[PDB]
């Protein structure tokens, strides 16, 4: 019997149930550090075209917006879109033979306009049913074999993480104060290291970089916490881990990957005009969750409650 | 006696304390389709104009963050706005006799400029006190009474969701490999259907769409996951639900509906100039809660211990 | 022993153990309020500059998103940039003796371009490393001694917020019907005001207002809900405080305070521009938590379960 009234005990003080488990309230503040270098040649309207140029910060990136922010590690550039009637662009949906295989008015979901209901030529006697849309349509067309900005991996994320519990009136930020700054985040040579490279974080979720960067993904970063308040045993530090939040389908039917739309509007000879950048990118979701423990009077009594009955059967 | 131990275990197996209630992780990464045609006559400066053009992705969204989403749904555009001196547009705060009306430096919340301590005239023989500001003073005037994209009920969303739960080491996703994607979701035709159109989210939740889309609105798409992980009674699947989160005050003091100032700046004939586009629309929350369950040995010991005490009194 | 038997039921009582807790949804939309009047003298390249103009809702602020919305307090612009070869900006890691001093490729974190691998005077033979980049590079400066848009302690945010809790089915706001509108939040005069001064915020928080606006920081809004679900006892009402989540590291490893760069991209006489945008401001964090109590007789039985075996021990 003695046995399990001890077994009791230590069943308590491994599960911590004398003390209170609190809420995490977490606020994440992030700054994105490195350039990459673009130099490639890419195919448009079938004519062979060169992109070079350096993107900074401000290029390939934008304040993080509810614990998460994202690195433009790809794009495809349509430029002069302007508002008008236009062969679609041939696929197996828009490929007419006749007149009759268009209806006025009809939407499709792959197309990006209305068509006329008439079938005219896009190029060399190969008819596509013509839309109404910002045109010319956009290029259907994969992304670059290598993404144009490929060196996404080596750029730095620094996360700032403060935590608060109300409950027991405690404050802590992820960095404390007179750590070394310059640091790389690695499993076990610096578990708290705050700077973490984009390839690293990669490595450590085992999916190649390189191949998640050409058409987008959805990457996260867990920032764990386990905080106990007693003054006898106070430990209050994040464990970082990371994880692959994208589904990888692979469908076209699911949207695989990171990408979307992205409208510039301009007037160009007293016209109306766009130009649409389809932007590839890696969006990093931060979570942050965490208990906060305390020794509670009330929650050890209950727990004293159980165990004297449960102990007085053995 | 016997009833009441038998009514405490049944209250254990229905109450499921047994299981260890574990927090849920949710990710969302969503993708809107669809296209609107817009043509309509609006009234600009006491003048007809014609508003047309074909609305696109790119054009009426942006992508999804803090696992919320926005679809414009209207809009009113004023152009060519420049700093200088301007008589503040027709109100009944605005409305000046003499220059004694005006102070010079007052700055009123309905106003969009600092008073210049003037009276001057805004258009026949009627004066308002000038103001410094972007100007033209864009109008006050309600919102087309069509809402330009009322095709946006017919948009359809996609909502992909990624939950984990961390104490038990469980991920799983909103679509499940091998779903039939072509689906609209339907409360019993389609529960698990991840494609919505906006109209029907509207109309699960009774209210119009088009009420709501001419002055915008907020809208909330619920995903409940109530998940048992014991592999002899293991379900982890969602339940949609759609609830109105705008508060509907239709009180001018308590800005009503949801709608943003955008500013898009250019520069003309060598003069700084902005164009203020008013931006209706509805903004979807997309609100993720769940609980994991797992057979949890000791949560039986502290139960077990109440219940014998319990018991015993019997 | 009946004092015993005693305390415990008011430990039940005073704890609230009878009810059962849930968790709270949150959703939150902000409208701010006001407009800055901004004349400073700016030094930019060596020569002073004059910074003058009005600045209303759409020029210093943007919808919130993910529970937190931003409001710029000040700014340095650098205009005209444009893709080419320039020498880096004079400092410590930049200035060069000979060509020797500077590798080609490399990458600097201070710096926003890849070294040309030459020695190249910047101004009056002080000579810096050549890079690639945006240029003319922009000034390695401090922000203007006055925030720009120093008014910001003045303006005033309205916050509205909707709870709902699903497991008691309950939904309220933080805006009850009826309510005057017109208030200015008080710690004690107005403790259900919606509507905020930011300057009182930073009052509230012990931090001055104008030194956090010159080089930007982040605030953070407390929303707390105690709920009680019983008929009896029923209150669901929201707890206004205010905290500064802003580390203040003041260490330029650290980046310090908040601020982004902001890129706005043109095109002058057939060539590709960029105007960058040092945005200084103060982010401001809405958190909101809560807990649903009502009547759970399970809850009840399993306590009584405990305090029957602790009661017959006294
Ligand atoms: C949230 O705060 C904002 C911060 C920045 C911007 C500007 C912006 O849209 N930049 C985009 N990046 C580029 N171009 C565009 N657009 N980067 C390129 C730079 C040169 C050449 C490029 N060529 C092709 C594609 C991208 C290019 C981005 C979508 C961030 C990748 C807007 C913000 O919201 C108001
Ligand atoms: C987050 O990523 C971004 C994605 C896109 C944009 C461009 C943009 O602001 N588009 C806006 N939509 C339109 N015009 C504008 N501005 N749509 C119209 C298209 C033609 C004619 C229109 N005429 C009147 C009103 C709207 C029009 C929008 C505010 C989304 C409704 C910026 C982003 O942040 C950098
Ligand atoms: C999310 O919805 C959007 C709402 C608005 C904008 C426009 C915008 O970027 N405005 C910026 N504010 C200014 N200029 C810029 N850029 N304000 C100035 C107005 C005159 C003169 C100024 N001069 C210097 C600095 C700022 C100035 C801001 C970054 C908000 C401070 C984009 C949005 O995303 C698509
Ligand atoms: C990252 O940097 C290292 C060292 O400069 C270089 O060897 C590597 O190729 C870079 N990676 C990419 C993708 O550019
Ligand atoms: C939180 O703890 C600090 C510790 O010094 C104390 O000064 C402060 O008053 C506490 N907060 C409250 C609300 O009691
Ligand atoms: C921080 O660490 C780096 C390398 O680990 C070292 O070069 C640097 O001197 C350290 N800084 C301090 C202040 O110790
Ligand atoms: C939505 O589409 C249906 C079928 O094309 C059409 O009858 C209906 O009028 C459309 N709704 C709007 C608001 O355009
Ligand atoms: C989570 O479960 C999987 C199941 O195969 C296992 O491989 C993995 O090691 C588990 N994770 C941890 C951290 O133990
Ligand atoms: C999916 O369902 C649609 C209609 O419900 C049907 O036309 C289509 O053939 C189905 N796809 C598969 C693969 O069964
Ligand atoms: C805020 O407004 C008051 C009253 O108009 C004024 O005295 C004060 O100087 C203003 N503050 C700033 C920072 O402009
Ligand atoms: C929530 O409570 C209201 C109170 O009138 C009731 O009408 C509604 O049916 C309840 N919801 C559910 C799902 O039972
Ligand atoms: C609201 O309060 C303000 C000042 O506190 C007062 O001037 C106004 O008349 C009040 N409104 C109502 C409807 O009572």
């Amino acid at each position: 019997h003695a046995l399990v009234f001890s077994y009791i005990s230590f069943a308590l003080i491994s599960d911590k149930r004398y003390q209170k488990k609190e809420p995490l309230i977490s606020s994440v503040h992030t700054k994105v550090k490195g350039i990459a270098e673009v130099k490639a040649e890419i195919l448009e309207n079938g004519m062979k075209k060169m992109v070079s140029g350096v993107f900074d910060t401000a290029d390939y990136t934008f304040p993080l917006q509810g614990n998460s922010f994202f690195v433009m590690t790809n794009f495809i550039k349509t430029e002069g879109q302007q508002q008008g009637l236009c062969p679609d662009f041939p696929t197996a949906r828009t490929i007419c033979s006749s007149d009759r295989g268009c209806k006025k008015g009809r939407m499709d979901p792959q197309s990006k306009g209305i068509q006329t209901g008439r079938c005219v030529v896009y190029k060399e006697r190969l008819k596509t049913c013509e839309v109404s849309a910002w045109c010319p349509i956009e290029e259907v067309k994969d992304a670059p074999r290598p993404a144009l900005l490929n060196s996404a991996e080596n750029f730095t994320v620094l996360i700032k993480n403060n935590i608060d519990f109300p409950g027991h009136n405690y404050t802590t930020r992820n960095i404390l104060p007179g750590v070394n700054i310059t640091c790389t985040f690695h499993k076990t040579q610096n578990p708290q290291c705050p700077i973490f490279r984009l390839g690293d974080i990669f490595q450590e979720t085992g999916d190649s970089f390189s191949d998640v960067a050409i058409q987008g993904g959805i990457m996260g970063i867990e920032i764990y916490w386990d905080c106990n308040l007693d003054g006898w045993f106070h430990h209050c530090r994040p464990k970082y881990s990371f994880r692959r939040l994208d589904d990888k389908t692979t469908s076209e039917s699911l949207y695989p990957g990171y990408n979307f739309r992205y409208a510039k509007y301009y007037k160009e000879n007293n016209v109306e005009k766009r130009t649409l950048i389809k932007v590839f990118g890696i969006r990093f979701d931060i979570l942050v969750f965490g208990t906060g423990g305390k020794f509670n009077v009330i929650q050890l009594a209950v727990y004293i409650g159980s165990v004297i009955s449960y102990f007085g059967l053995a």
